[PDB]
């Protein structure tokens, strides 16, 4: 069960960015990012998720202001978490 603030599937940004709660349910393989092979790109390796906002699995995501991801999930704006 997501939290209350999770972010959904008809979230504007989320359809735009192409995010899935889930990295195995997602287009990560097609777009390609840069900085590791698409298979192991995920909302916990990247940039963007805030390890000191949410609980658990579901975490801050710097581009979604005032939601939670799941750690598991992914986006097209993913970036590898380099600091
Ligand atoms: S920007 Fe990074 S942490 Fe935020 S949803 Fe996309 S992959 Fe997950
Ligand atoms: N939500
Ligand atoms: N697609
Ligand atoms: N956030």
């Amino acid at each position: 069960a997501a939290p209350a603030n999770a972010v959904t599937a008809d979230d504007p940004t989320a359809i735009a960015l192409k995010y899935n709660q889930d990295a195995t349910k997602s287009e990560r393989v097609a777009a390609a990012r840069p900085g590791l092979p698409p298979e192991e790109q995920h909302c916990a390796n990247c940039q963007f998720m805030q390890a000191n906002v949410g609980e658990g699995d579901w975490k801050g995501c710097q581009l979604f202001p005032g939601k939670l991801i799941n750690v598991n999930g992914w986006c097209a704006s993913w970036t590898l978490k380099a600091g």
